């Protein structure tokens, strides 16, 4: 049923599959209520081999373990290569470079441990100006290409996107700016299924999901429509979508979970996701029965 965790509040969800597992990456909720802001420091772990019964792996990295951040554990993503897992993630820079930034930590194992790879920020605020507020650099997504091109995709109000090096801890190109996602606000997620790219994202606010398809990762991207309505009890809407044991996931947050869930207290939950045959996707609908096992 969802949400799937009851007794911790998440959000952000990220996830990837590996050796028959999804693992799950979130940000934890603390704040107190629904009024002030998110209070987030660390970001939690789950797996499963179902989709529908979980492990708790517990914190697997903390905004404090980047010593050059303030706090605040903001989107993530990870992605595996060549036997290691990369971490992105949002955080608050400290004053050197003031503004949010992204980060990158590296692990063995999908639960880690996990550890900064660079030693500093992987995007500042100050390498992205063209437009005034302090945000924009946040919620990173990684995606590797069929020609063995890896990018970093990112952005709150900006949507933007950078080649990364082999290594996964360096940028490789000029920043571009992102066109063909109407109203635009954060939370992208890339993935490919068949011969379409689909890049997802939080569209409007308070935020639905929108979703534009391209033939290739640098698009052109065509806007194909309302992928998720505004989820229940929360004005962000931040998805993950995944393929697993031949189905696909759509996992996301709400302002569902009790106590007093709401913008700041938010809880992960997980629907399924269904392709028409020209490709587009059909809308999610949100359940609280959610998903059925789906065991391999
Ligand atoms: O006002 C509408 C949209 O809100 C912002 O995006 C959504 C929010 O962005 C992030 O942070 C919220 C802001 O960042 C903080 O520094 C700033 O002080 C908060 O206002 C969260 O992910 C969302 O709540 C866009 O700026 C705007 O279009
Ligand atoms: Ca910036």
């Amino acid at each position: 049923e969802n949400p799937i965790f009851t007794d911790v509040f998440t959000a952000a969800p990220a996830a990837l599959v590996h050796k028959g597992r999804v693992y799950l990456y979130a940000g934890r909720d603390e704040a107190p209520d629904n009024t002030t802001f998110f209070v987030m420091n660390e970001w939690l772990v789950y797996s499963s081999d179902d989709m529908a019964n979980w492990e708790a792996h517990g914190p697997g990295l903390r905004a404090k373990d980047f010593t050059w951040a303030k706090g605040d554990a903001w989107a993530s993503q990870v992605i595996e290569r060549n036997g290691k897992f990369y971490w992105y993630v949002t955080v608050r820079h400290d004053d050197t470079k003031p503004g949010f930034a992204i980060g990158v930590a590296v692990g063995d194992s999908p639960i880690g441990p996990f550890k900064d790879a660079l030693g500093k920020a992987l995007i500042t605020n100050d390498m992205t100006t063209d437009t005034p507020i302090d945000w924009d650099d946040i919620d990173p997504s990684v995606f590797i290409d069929d020609d063995g091109q890896a990018y970093l995709f990112w952005g709150n109000t900006r949507p933007r996107y950078a080649k990364l090096k082999k290594n996964m801890v360096e940028l490789d190109g000029p920043i571009r700016a992102i066109e063909g996602l109407p109203e635009f606000t954060e939370a992208i997620w890339v993935h490919k299924y068949q011969d379409n790219y689909y890049l997802s994202y939080a569209m409007g606010f308070p935020e639905k999901i929108g979703y534009a398809m391209g033939k290739s990762i640098k698009g052109p991207w065509v806007y194909k429509g309302i992928l998720n309505e505004v989820a229940g009890n929360t004005p962000t809407n931040h998805q993950a979508i995944i393929e697993f044991n031949n189905k696909h996931y759509f996992i996301y947050h709400t302002g569902a979970g009790r106590p007093d869930g709401g913008q700041y207290r938010r809880s992960v939950s997980i629907d399924e996701l269904f392709y028409n045959p020209d490709g587009t996707i059909k809308r999610i609908v949100m359940t609280t029965e959610g998903v059925a096992p789906n065991k391999s």
